[PDB]
């Protein structure tokens, strides 16, 4: 179980997957500032479209609880509804 | 395990959501005072974004029977189809 | 665990919910009158709205077969067609 | 544990309801021909709608492995296609 | 438990199916050529109306790898797309 | 328990799925090679086909990273409405 393997499901909320990641990045055999870069790289690199999309939108200098305000209604009505509302415009 | 971390999962029914709030409000080192101001703060501020737009609906001075009553539609029939229907209106 | 506090999922079917209702009734300190006085409110006033429309439908003087069997549709194909569909047609 | 209680869930399939069916029957205090009338009224007396339509239009004279067949297409992406299709097209 | 009574459920895949159907016959008291007949008859026979089509398009003479290969995708998101693309189109 | 038997589900993540493989093909008995050609033709000959029109999308020359990096969004809400899309357009 490595740090690299940590990656987010199609449907698995943004919250478990960082849960899932600080957990791994717990028992790491990594120093202090490897774990820092790895969360500043890893985090985000290993993250599902869906919400590598507003994370992408959010942009740099984004703290950790803004960016799961921001991803929490991946998968709910209003987000589900929306995106479908956009695919049936563009196409 | 923090009264901070409590948020709500995107598909997650309200009900459950307050249920671990206060669960983990009863396991928090804080006094009476503080206790009830985070039950004033944090578990509207933690939500996911299909029931902050109900409980912003609601107002201040709400319940939380009102506002329990209020989110628990979020994720039926009527709701889903309510919401897809105001996307495809709205795009 | 008290009697005011069971109230239905959002996706949770009738039968569940009332099964949790009565199993709930049974274990609450009350006599007798007032356990049925209390089937007489709570178990209506507690459901989802997909559920209060057909049961405000049934109106009064309705048994509990007739609310479950008139209930027990919500949430399959059927019902959530016709939600949607009546869903796009009023909007 | 009664005959009378065992009811289909909105989105159990009819197999699973009839097991159930006939599990509890085999643990009901009943002779045999109360059990054969009770196989012949509440199994089909019991049902979900989107199966009481079929069975219903199977009409009487029909075996269990005919309704079994003719009922395990419910929940299946053809059948939820065809319903959807219905209320688009009748709405 | 019989051989007979191993149908597929509406949602479940047809690997689980098969699975269920070869380790239910490897515990039925019959002989070699009639656990070969079974297969041949009753695996067909006892499958879902979604996959029941597939499994007509390919025709007699199709091994159990290409039945398997062309049912694997009854579910998906593509299949779903398709099926309710055709229901739509032909209603 | 053999590697020519481990098959995407239909609703199967990719990761899931490729987790199952190589778990899969550490307890087989076969040589280095053997092991690598396995990992060469079966992970992608046995994909369900919402990954295996992506992994033929990418090519070959595609590292595993690639593969799981452009497959991990099938399931997702914007998969899923881009599908049905491309299925109502060429419908
Ligand atoms: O009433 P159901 O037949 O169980 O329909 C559900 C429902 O889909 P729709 O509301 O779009 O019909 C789920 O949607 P949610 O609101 O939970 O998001 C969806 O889950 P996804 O969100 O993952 O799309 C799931 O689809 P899946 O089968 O892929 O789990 C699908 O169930 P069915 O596909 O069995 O209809």
């Amino acid at each position: 179980t490595s740090i690299l393997d940590i990656r987010q499901g199609p449907k698995e909320p943004f919250r478990d997957y960082v849960d899932r990641f600080y957990k791994t990045l717990r028992a790491e055999q990594a120093s202090q500032e490897v774990k820092n870069w790895m969360t500043e790289t890893l985090l985000v690199q290993n993250a599902n479209p869906d919400c590598k999309t507003i994370l992408k939108a959010l942009g740099p200098a984004a703290t950790l609880e803004e960016m799961m305000t921001a991803c929490q209604g991946v998968g709910g009505p209003g987000h589900k509804a929306r995106v479908l509302a956009e695919a049936m415009s563009q196409v």
